[PDB]
């Protein structure tokens, strides 16, 4: 249809004025005395959140241009709680921060292309002078700290994850979900994690960890491209009766397929979720049998001949959870018997021995490690339900926190670790006077989340990281209790992973929007 | 429906804003320092985007006239694309440079045919000149360099195109697909590529390359033209139980036919695809023949008395691809067996021996070198799906890229070539003074994408283009490294036949723009 | 529904305003330096066209009166392309020519019925000069020279026309269709064209000439009216069966039947044309039986004791292909024996010698001519089939000329040999002033086309006029090449057919209007 097209400053502001809505809703609610946010809701009473992602959820515009903008820091920035698990809404504030400074340059007549090679100069340097703050977290002693911490101070979280990183390894598969009663359970049951998101959200039912949580469900296995509902129907049909729901695993699922799926799930109609099978050519279909060892299920090929019309409950495979992120699928406890599973272990295993290069040795041994080495469960003790729902919400959240220190470590959380960062790159310069204000743009950006942090206390932004730049390492503001002193030694700290992810994201959604001289949209 | 009729100069003012919009928004991707595009969509974030073809793609705009500029040179500078494999953007930049200082002398009150005259002229011996400022592209050594640029450095991709040509010939089919594990394989097999496309558009299964792909399908091969789907009921539902895709080959597919297989098949029905038999008369039906006789099925025409009603599923033919440009259909590995069309070789080369007049020979041995050559399949390695997926396309494109190179050579890219040859013609004049600036507007013409590219990179451009204008050959500005010296050694270059194909398209829609009178559109 | 009705002047200026938005957009497209018109299409790109009838088809106006104008004057205007091949455009400017300043003289207060009467004398008049100016088309060589200026200076086209020509004679039936590549075939074949339209419409297979085309069509002989589709449909599942389509020849087709076939065929199944027939009484009857004859099969008529429904596939008579048109039906190589076809010849050949009248010899010299003759078939030959398609175009357009050429001559092209003959006229008159003045408006609009052409050239039209006028004969301007000189040796000219026909045409739909004083449409 008939198309508006804006330019260069008219696109720019447009854009400006849609993160602004965006950024000013969601940092309300950055502080330990962050603010709430009202979302009215059609059926009810409005909800009252301090919980920015949910507040950014909400955000649309009226005008089409400034929406595109709202939409775009969005869209990036949620890649920060994907990556880290926390730094969405500081990814949203330093994004802000870039971007108004960067247009503001922009229109005094530097070069875009340069202002965007001195930001993301500055941002590598950054990345780096936290890598260098950075303090380890390897001993299950600082691990437990951590996930305490995490915890809001509960130490029995942090008690609980370290011991499933005791079995599982650092490395390992952990999930948590509903306990049983009182106390807390800690099982390793047949499972694996692989990496495929969905193919399409909307799929996601449980928008707090932003994930598709499915129980019992049925598995379909399929090496080839879906494309049509023709081959779907019968086994629709099929699993409509059973009343179990349904995860699609192929080579892909397109056009048609999933749009039909979304509009079919979102109706009531046997609610079906679709992802990617991991890998590409030969390891791809591999690791399909993998999945049809594990979920006892069989994998329908146009290879050997079977086909999607042909199938039937019984060739469908099954498992009693499933976990879907952005980018993870995550099986736990399937119905394969652990006679075929362990065979499967023993023929790849076998395959193992004879690599004449390394490559093969490593991808063989990956598929082994995620099969044989099965999934840590966490079943959450409470007393009352409500206590149950809750702690569990508290155990998923310490994890995410907990598997980010494990990898990048911890630095000083309150943004102070962000404001130390960046004073230490005053004199980081670039090879023309537009990559110089770049480098300072994104160094001044650096300071946001402290300055907001404080604002929402009442304090005096200005004052107080003058007084941070003025310490060294992780010496900073404790926000919560007015008191400056080590960050660290107060509990108060960001796994760096985050806090790294945070910065990168918001640079890079920045610096396209500060490069960006055309929008085409629709017309109201 | 009643008309709105605008004339003369009240029609061109339009054409000129519509393009204008086109131009403006694609032309800010142009060059190395090239801007973001913010399409929006209508469901989820926004695309951010380099491609001004991409840009183009969504260029539609309210008012009918503008509008009708707009589409006019959005169509045919895809035809630049189309020929060359590249160069649209700058055919449209071009364009928009003549249609507006053309339609400028018009108003001045210059005879338009004589604008024409002058522009074509101009744009004559600038091909010539182009021709010349070449270097070829033979020794493999240099098929390889150009492959390599074309895949931004990597010496892989150059390397394996180069090989490819190695064994089908530098006139040889040569088609990529998906890897089945990591590195990379190339194989010949039995194979055509013919002239003709798709009779529908909607067919395309992958928009991404605006082409039709089928998996093992299977190909109907019938002399006579089909305006009826109640002839193909019974053979439609032959195949549909099989669940393999169908491809029509005939004289031509109309109306009720054509409709009604659109529909079936964008509905998940039956899906299949249908294109025009190559040639006419007998040698149509010989050709069909070696289609036959490479695809293993059998040929269905009125003449011997079979109808399509009777056709039955051994009759078809089948190959593991096809893949159907606008312009053209291959296949890729026909089941058919080597005796059968070693045969069909050996009655074809014969046939060159009676052969009376050279056309015969020429045509005959045309059918013998597409079914003798086959085709080359380059399967693309790398170490994840993603890598694979990239590297692929960049396999594509730079495949392209080099086949142009071979057919007409290089010249300097970055704009040079068009603003180097402009400055060789400065002494071209033609019949009379309307026809002079005629060939001037074209000769200024020719400075846009050099001047747009170095607009981009926050350079000046009459400054650049001053200078690139004093040196000679392929002496110009290197617009990523702000260095002048020689475009060819700095590994900057064009395929001579984008740069010609650019020019000619422009000025084609441009001469044509110039010497409209009358618009009549629908009326809002 | 309530109406709108204007009278006298009012009416007089709406009609004007549409004319003048016809002609003034068909007008530009004139001559040789013919101008571009652009038409909006509403899906995909619009068309570019030189093409006067194209744009005239698309012209339709808001206002309700105006339209009423301009839809006059188009549709009588298309009757010169109908009867000559060409002149439509003609036609248009001239009937904008005569009616601009007939109103402009009856707004000064003239008598409208004078002013027509003054202008249909001098139209008469100049008809008579124009058989005088015109120069014989009748040997071979000016036959062959005329098709060749028709097919774009081609002299193969005329060649090619010259030897049909010859084959059947210049009153002979000819026909041109694709063919079998690289070489022009020309065939004589059995074949019959007679004077029989379709019965209805929507039997249209090749709209852009708008015709009925058949291929191996049985063809069905019987003498009766049908108003039922009951008596039919035993003989109609005969055909429907052998897969062909169907000629019917009746003596008419109404009603029940008659629709019921509109429906049967335009939903696609068995697909069939009626047939006008050729007249009434033994005219109709008698030489059906040479259809009979000629095409293989068996006439059936009541009076003889045969009915539809005791009719069979070997009753029909079968023909390899059937063109209708508006007016027009030709029967293309039927089976029909050479001692069939000798022997009715036989027959009606001694029928004429017992001819008791003139007229009976007269029809029956119509049936043995139409008979023994035959059809000629130019099968079109070149490399490619593009290059084939267009010139097989180009034939027929070469064709149509050569035909009217051969009835009543050529003239000078151009514009002139209106402008010439006009000159002749200027001492003519009438009985009253206002008649003279009619008279003057004529002869001035005369001039139009020939200022046009040279207006779209970019020269002044009085002043080339003016030189004209000054001349004598075929004395003209040559607008191509700006040279004064004859204009039939510089090969420019028209049939004096079609020029008489847009003089004629333009007159009659000019006097109309004229003479309107009313107008009445139905309400916005």
């Amino acid at each position: 249809a008939a198309k508006d097209v804006k330019f260069g400053n008219d696109a720019r502001v447009k854009m400006l004025r849609g993160v602004n809505v965006l950024a000013d809703a969601v940092k309300v609610t950055l502080g330990p005395k962050g603010r709430n946010v009202v979302l009215d809701k059609s059926f009810g009473a409005p909800t009252i959140t301090k919980d920015g992602v949910s507040v950014a959820r909400e955000i649309e515009l009226e005008d089409k241009f400034e929406n595109m903008g709202a939409q775009m820091v969005k869209e990036v920035a949620s890649k920060a709680n994907a990556a880290a698990g926390d730094g969405t809404t500081t990814a949203t504030v330093l994004a802000q921060a870039i971007i108004t400074e960067g247009l503001k340059a922009v229109a005094a007549g530097m070069n875009p292309m340069d202002l965007k090679r001195g930001i993301d100069k500055a941002v590598t340097a950054a990345v780096e002078e936290l890598k260098a703050l950075s303090v380890p977290c390897s001993d299950s002693k600082a691990i437990a700290q951590v996930g305490t911490i995490s915890a809001n101070s509960d130490e029995t979280v942090g008690k609980l994850i370290a011991e499933a990183m005791d079995k599982v390894g650092k490395e390992g598969v952990i999930t948590v979900e509903d306990g049983t009663g009182l106390q807390d359970e800690l099982d390793v049951v047949e499972g694996m994690q692989f990496d495929a998101g969905y193919l399409s959200p909307y799929f996601i039912n449980k928008p707090e960890t932003g994930a598709v949580e499915l129980e019992s469900p049925f598995i379909l296995l399929a090496d080839k491209k879906i494309s049509n509902i023709r081959e779907m129907l019968p086994v629709l049909e099929a699993v409509a009766k059973a009343g179990k729901p349904l995860l699609i695993i192929a080579e892909d699922v397109e056009g048609e397929a999933l749009a039909t799926l979304v509009v079919n799930t979102m109706r009531g109609i046997v609610k079906v979720a679709a992802v990617k099978a991991p890998g590409f050519g030969d390891r791809r279909k591999a690791m399909l049998q993998d999945i049809a060892t594990l979920t006892g299920g069989t994998v329908i090929s146009e290879e050997i001949g079977m086909e999607l019309e042909k199938a039937t409950l019984e060739d469908l495979g099954q498992a009693k959870r499933v976990v879907i992120n952005k980018d993870t699928t995550t099986i736990i406890d399937g119905v394969g018997e652990e006679a075929a599973i362990q065979g499967r272990v023993a023929q790849i295993r076998q395959q193992i021995e004879e690599a004449t290069s390394d490559y093969d040795r490593e991808k063989l041994q990956e598929r082994v490690a995620k099969l044989a080495g099965g999934v840590a469960v966490i079943k959450v003790g409470a007393a009352t339900e409500v206590e149950m729902k809750e702690k569990k919400a508290r155990v998923e959240d310490a994890l995410h926190a907990t598997r980010a220190a494990v990898e990048e470590g911890v630095v000083a959380g309150g943004g102070v670790a962000l404001i130390r960062v960046a004073s230490k790159l005053a004199d980081l310069r670039g090879q023309n006077e537009d990559q110089n204000v770049g480098i300072k743009v994104a160094l001044r950006a650096m300071e946001a989340p402290l300055r907001q942090i404080v604002l929402n206390c009442g304090e005096e932004p200005s004052v107080v990281a003058n007084t941070v730049k003025g310490g060294d390492g992780n010496y900073g503001y404790n926000a919560a209790t007015e008191e400056y002193g080590n960050m660290i030694d107060m509990g108060i700290l960001d796994p760096t992973k985050v806090t790294r992810s945070a910065l990168q994201y918001a640079a890079s959604v920045a610096g396209l929007m500060i490069t960006t001289e055309c929008m085409v949209t629709d017309l109201p």
